[PDB]
């Protein structure tokens, strides 16, 4: 099947390429976050990138090993990709509801693949929800933050 | 609130770090992205040692741009390296989809080969200012000069 | 046991049951590639072999404890085993480019029953189901890392 | 920023997976009381099995109630409350191996009553907190295995 | 079983039952702030209090063995533990401030029977006063690690 | 270009070839036991029977490599294993004393394989040889800890 | 002070020779074992003795750190010292009853060092309780196993 | 001499002497922190402050062993340690902020002997200049991570 | 602090107070006997002398946290463990006989205090006797290996 | 038993139980030098009678799991091992040259009975003769570690 | 150090010598290889010499130290080795395939006097022998690892 | 690209790549045939000081051939560049010790050489010459101070 493997590089490409993004914003918003949560917050968010770098990976070779190619430079991805992290020193709240923002584009994505792939691609479905499992959990794991 | 002490304060040395490591977490952020992609889309004889390779490149490159980042932020500057700042500062060669293994090397030769012109750069521009920056640029000049020569080993012959 | 709903135990029993013949076997003939392999990428390839069979081996784990936990036995003994699969595997020495078509070729034939197993589980049993769909995961993703070897 | 994203969703993994907290959690402070207690025979492959039973009990209710959390809903499982919505066969003192096995896989069938109705539960609603009960089964399932293989003869 | 100055045990059993109730408890209702925590330093306690929920877990089978170890049985079935038990911890989310107190509330309920059996134990068996006296400088550092952060 | 006795090569082959084929099977048929293995013994059981489905790779694997490392390719495929092989475990579920009892009779015979490269490698390479003492030590062990549970 | 060295040498002496005795019996039944329970009384025999050898240790270095000399050869050990333990192949009841019955021994030895100590040395008591608790543990899982 | 340059082994001890003396004082206040430290970030605070010390340690060591590896002692006792440093960390409890501001204080005071030690040492001896420059990309670090806290 | 007896609090900073000092005074010390060590025995005395660090190090956090547990502060600030405290180790390079006589003495006085607090926590709490009795054991047995090496 | 043979684990038994018996009684009279060595090199024998101590409760213990592994008992309770085996470990305190001369006289002694077992297991059974030559290759190297300190 | 028997030190000396001078020049011009070797296998390759070289580092300790326990010296200094010695591994940069027939050739040598060994102890020192005989194993297998790379 | 600067380099670190790799072998040597009273310490540190001088070795090496240039560090090569005082048989650990510093003290020549000289060739180089120069001066020390006495 072609078309099986036509669906997941539909719906698992806009997956590689925010959880990519996710990677080096993620690291932007650790190198610059500032203020009384600094240590915590600091390595939260280096536990978010390598989360999201893992879920890049898992998505980006589901695509590959299905028989398609991905196109995830830098170029590409910064074409289909944008970020709310500010450019520079940023207060923690502030990171964090960035990176929230980030996140939420990234479960839209998750969902629209986990409904896409339902009648096409059980496997490649179960990749989406695996991702998506752990996204709604980091996603908690910073906004608990702001709760109150 | 600027690291470095002796004399007061000094805006001059963390401006010299910015303005030579941020050229270097441009570039090493860059073959983390440009490299996995390099790791995904590989073909041919040498996969699998290729593949995993290119893997352990791109944890190098990252952890790279992190000892550059924290460096700039530990003198107290920012550092803007949002995927849109990164993308205009940056090119590369890594094809758009599937390339022979030897096709992916030369890319990520090339790649390299610009990081190592701006690490250059910021161990002459260092030399005169910040020895603790500069032996950060030393540092990964180290790995990338190995890192390419495992690369570049392969296409002797 | 229980009036835990037989004909759920029969289908996995009936689904799951090639999947283990076909795994475990290549446990076997993924040993005699490993051994026998050759050629200018030998290290490479032999190692990953014993990967793909320590792979193959936890999956006809995964696999046969599904069934018996639902309360059904299986019969994966040497003679069944043989009886139900065959190999494309060299009888002796092989290069390195045939060493992976037999074995991907055994692997596309339990990519075939795990596609069976997937789709006959999704109106009876989503949690034997998953079982399936973990172990494809992991076997279409091991086909490539073969596979990516003859790509030119 | 909104916290709960979607309502929906939140509320059918409050549904189906607070059972399974409340029996799991359950299951780790019952299966501790028939480690401590249970003599015979077989204690010391019973004594050890029934640790790594409340281990695994343990990580199951940590994964349903943080998936429910997670989805913005708070889950009630203080003790009064664990309490009131379970029970169990476990004896009150020292039992035979037998006995302890028995009680505790009875407990395991209550579980996976509710394991299996929040799997059908969440099947149009919610793939992803199905997933939770999906892995969550697969793991007890086994345990019930482990457990009553002892009595099969 | 077999011994056993049912002296020694019957101590034991008076006061290091309270202790598992308390300890077996603070698991469940620890667990209970672990999930439903908020505000702004929601990662430190979250992870500080899944650290006291594993001291405690460890604590109630220690006091636990002890006494099963001088041959009487423990009734911590969860029917016992909630007729013995009471807590503080709030049914839903909650500030951190809040589940702080909360389990502070909780720790100090048991240190009062950590003290009843090091005192009561005192005259009577050192081994099983030994394992009391573990528990409590556990317990001490515990509460000190959570109360520190409402000093100000 | 450049020595060696392929004479040595081929004998050692020929005594090494039957541990190899036995101790695969083991792997398999040792599986089986461990699937299906039922009563009061259960869990030890089942952990023990893997552990000697994890040696008998392992020596598996040490002698189809000795034969290899000697110039020679080994048929160990699946098809030809079970020709050269037969087991006493049964089909479907069995009682744990059944299981060692069908297990130790698999040990025995591969036993005689054993002792026979023993005797027959002593004039012939030393290097081999010490490979089946190796691999014996380890089987012998084994059949004792499966068989001292039948002592009574 | 020659009186807190002469009660821990006095007191701490038999809790040495009978732990260093206990590994010697204990490895005895531990490879002479057989029946039903074998892997599961075998391996845990194993675990006893380890215990046992490190118990020896703790009270002999405790006497040693004291001033003290001890003397634990082993025919010093066994003109001292008393086993159960069948010569030969014992089922794993006997072999259970017979390790028990050296342990209470051992047991009549550190209650006797723990009274002892009370009123002379509170730091070489502790030594006799921090082995007494882990002996006691040992009997149990030993013990339990009878209890039908 | 034990030389080597008197001249060298001289540079290294007057330069890295004042190093060896704050880093080693840096433990023992920076303890003091950790003990003393309260308020609504302590975990985070308590932690952060244990790994400045584990440094501060390793700094101490590294710095005083090239002193001795070239072959001149160094003078690290309590007395002298207490004579040629000064701490303005809290006596007692403080907040998180205060102990943050009074280590920070200190670790100004060691930055500014490393650079001097940076400074004197490069026209004399690179080796010894890189055990400074090694340091100081450390004790940076750490001062960040810190002074991050307050930048609110 | 806590409802309840400022006495215990009192009595712990009383008596565990004066050991705090000279453990960490200790950790000090032995580094500085650790660098400046020579002679015939230097290596197995220079990895020594680390160990004993290490454990000074350990029972001054152990017996500090006990005293801020218990709501009290406590001041070893270096300017205060250099009024408390004072050393026999050398300045400069020493034999290791003279280190391990120098450590000796320094542990002599640091027992002097401990057995002063198990004394004195005797009849006040038993939970900080305890704390004092677990540090005794450790420092009595390093006092065995280090004075071993003289009984030459 | 097996369908084998009776005379090859007499022989077992009649070679390798001096073995188990000096092996086991090294561990003891180890224990014995380990603690009560004194002098300038305290450490390091220290350190080092406790490897050889390890090392001879392996060799015991591979001695004695072979005999049984053959299908008969071995008799090393305390009393039978004290009846065939002495020792020249000293009562009490002694110079670590002292402790190595005693150690290495028993390991001479079992040396003996090591050989006897390697020459008279020849003939009979070669996988038993396996073993007695893996334990007196590591008795030789640990012979030559306690020996060489007395070399000059 | 000492031994029993002259002899017996005298024939371990003389045929394990030899392999001690091969497998220490074996990880000199390994490394050589390891650092110098080009071409498409590049990684496998160079990550494969470097698992031959430390094979051979260890072998060399264990021959070596063999000899040393018998009492007897062994003259491994670079100029005796290389006066004993030669290598076909080229001076310069070399295509992976070269650099494999190098090693192997190397290796061959090293086998001579390997199964030169094994004879020449088979009737004097079984304990020597065996370790021959391990060293060998290691050996073949490394060989193995090597040549089968250029069957194609 | 300066290949005058790679061929520099090389020429510097060359000489540290066969004293150390000898070092590896002329001290495994010293730790067989070491005797006397203070055995096992000193036949554990010399193992030390080999696993070191292996990796320093290796990291000079591996220097040079990422410049792009061979190392000719084959046994006979290593042999006509170096000589060891190690004595030939058994001997007492304080002559092992002489004569391992002896060596030590000549590959020391040749590291502050290659520091002081690429300091104006290439400083990336000159890392790696002070990095094996900072372990090779304790290892010095360490087994030195047993002869302070
Ligand atoms: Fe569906
Ligand atoms: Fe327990
Ligand atoms: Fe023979
Ligand atoms: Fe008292
Ligand atoms: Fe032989
Ligand atoms: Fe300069």
């Amino acid at each position: 099947d072609p078309e099986v493997a036509a669906a997941a590089a539909q719906f698992l490409t806009p997956v590689v390429h925010k959880m990519q993004a996710l990677v080096v914003n993620g690291k932007q918003a650790h190198w610059n976050v500032r203020g009384s949560n600094f240590i915590a917050i600091h390595e939260l968010l280096d536990s978010v990138v390598a989360h999201a770098q893992d879920y890049a990976d898992t998505a980006a070779e589901r695509i590959v090993a299905l028989g398609l190619p991905i196109d995830s430079r830098v170029s590409t991805m910064a074409e289909k990709t944008s970020t709310a992290v500010p450019a520079g020193f940023a207060q923690w709240q502030d990171e964090i509801k960035a990176i929230v923002s980030d996140i939420d584009a990234a479960l839209v994505d998750l969902q629209a693949a986990i409904d896409g792939l339902d009648e096409v691609d059980l496997t490649s479905q179960d990749v989406a929800i695996e991702i998506k499992r752990g996204v709604d959990k980091d996603r908690w794991f910073l906004l608990a933050h702001l709760a109150e």
